[PDB]
């Protein structure tokens, strides 16, 4: 059974860059949303497969992947962000990043783009090549998961469904993700970096 | 050249069904935008074709039909309501509708659980089958208009994207499907049924 | 476990509308195929489940969809043909064809041309609405399946893959139509018909 | 409008790699075909456009990318193969195919599983990424280009639509494929990649 994960941070931890209001809906209402539906979604497919109904399986498809997809992107979410936030990475990410994308400043550049870039609901990634080793920069549309859809490594993610930011930014989703990166959890990309670099 | 057609209403002529804030941003922001970047896509696209450039034009797709669409939809939404809508519809529509969907209530179930059925943003639409001759409930993601990719000819459109009613609803798609029935330019759907049904 | 279902006839048995060659591998070699594929993706999609590995299972619907799909496909496929095929069906299955297309001939065509219509690789279908409570036509990219990518009950389907078509009618795919119709098994497709009538 | 072009050596040429009759049909009826149905879409999208009819040109984008990719993909392919082929590039191609994929071996085998790795119609493509300044290796359904739908720039393509093979190496697209590198013209796939060297 699949839970709700606990916001690492207060709900108005982000504030002012994301405010409370967002952060207490997103995560108490979408999120939980997304796990219920996938808890419920995943029993139907136990019961599919066990029943041998390829239809069933292949009718469930569209809310496992929309729903499975909501809670993987979310829980990586959270942990991305931080009260503590902001400023650059360091050692090998930094390094990685001033490599495969020239300066931070352009990395910022292309994941903003990549984000501002989606038409409709999706996420904008900060993702790692296994297979060629390097960093890339994706976009997923609505909550399709970086890894189960592209075999790309999560590192960083940026929600730019409206409900990310319409109740503060309204249409301005260009002021959202330029107050974002006040809040990046650096420690937690570093992490994710390291863990696919062994 | 594409323009932005003035709302048939007071940005606040919806109250409280959907209020000022959001009609303001829907019809001078959201639509605005999706006006102008058409006429900028459509003047590539000109060039395009002229080149014999069949890269571009296909690269240009996927904004044409984002924006494109956009303007069809929203064109049409705005005239689908009315500060003086409400109620049922009258004469052939509602026969059509008592007989596709046997009872105005069992159409409105229909439509709204289209509506709400979506995962992202997009559109639940009342159609008509000219090829059928009859009527038919559609759902469309994010932009992509009724009638350009279905065929079907749109009545009746219901817009899920979240700029159309989170700053009011919040999450609750639901309560914000209830609200719009109060507002329905039955007229408009009447007058849009009969014109297909020549 | 999934099985490959034996023909129903030989694989000459559809000569000359469908030569023995395409049958023989159409059957042994694609549908078989498929079965052992699906076998494969279930087997790792119960151990995707059973972790919860919700990123495994995701990445596991394309295999899952294609192969699964193109089971059911196939083996609706092998029963909606007949040596001793051909002609038109009656009673009520041919009612409702003339009801929802106006005639038998009409049908044959509107159905030709959605199969004719696929662009790459997929299915035309023949299916019945259960929500509508009529017949009605579609058509299917690659192996996706007609109720569970639609929710239509398949009653005949005609596969547009090359694979089923080109060792004899080459490019030509409107001749493959042309002589499918002598070879349909309205009797199976009668029997579908009616067991989806509530 | 857009011509089909002759073939830099006769239809036999690639025997018995790719046997005359593929080469032919390919060419004189599939490629044709998509020539004078891209002129034929065209045309109604300069009309669309004049009238500004939104829909007509959404309507027409499939047509449009399916006809106009497979213009696009075949003529490409065309020059990608050579009676003389086969065999290893040399100097800079050869060198960032190493840098990128560990080694020439590793990149067949990388460009082969993704060519068989296409469910349905589709092409297996070797292309350089502008902005990484890289290789890379991409699969796309249909018809749907390269550089229109990708950004990256085509530099070596295998079309793995069963008309490209299926009357000589059945359902076995292995084979196929182990076939094909006999013939691939690296002397034309290095010029691609030097035209993309800035
Ligand atoms: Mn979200
Ligand atoms: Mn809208
Ligand atoms: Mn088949
Ligand atoms: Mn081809």
């Amino acid at each position: 059974k699949h839970s709700l994960p606990d916001l690492p941070y207060d709900y108005g931890a982000l504030e002012p860059h994301i405010n409370a209001q967002i952060m207490q809906l997103h995560h108490s209402k979408h999120h939980a949303a997304y796990v219920n539906n996938l808890n419920v979604t995943e029993e139907k497919y136990q019961e599919a497969l066990a029943k041998g109904d390829v239809t069933a399986q292949i009718a469930l498809q569209p809310a496992l992947k929309f729903n499975g997809g909501g809670h993987i992107n979310h829980s990586i979410f959270w942990t991305n962000l931080s009260p503590n936030g902001g400023g650059e990475p360091k050692g090998e990410l930094l390094e990685a990043i001033k490599r495969d994308f020239g300066s931070f400043d352009k990395f910022k550049e292309k994941l903003t783009a990549a984000s501002v870039g989606v038409q409709g609901s999706g996420w904008g990634w900060l993702g790692f090549n296994k297979e060629r080793g390097h960093l890339q920069i994706a976009a997923c549309p609505n909550q399709d998961p970086l890894q189960g859809t592209t075999g790309l490594i999560p590192l960083l993610g940026i929600d730019v469904a409206e409900h990310a930011y319409y109740l503060q930014y309204k249409n301005v989703r260009p002021d959202y993700l330029k107050a974002i990166w006040n809040v990046i959890n650096w420690e937690n990309v570093t992490e994710r970096y390291m863990a696919c670099k062994k």
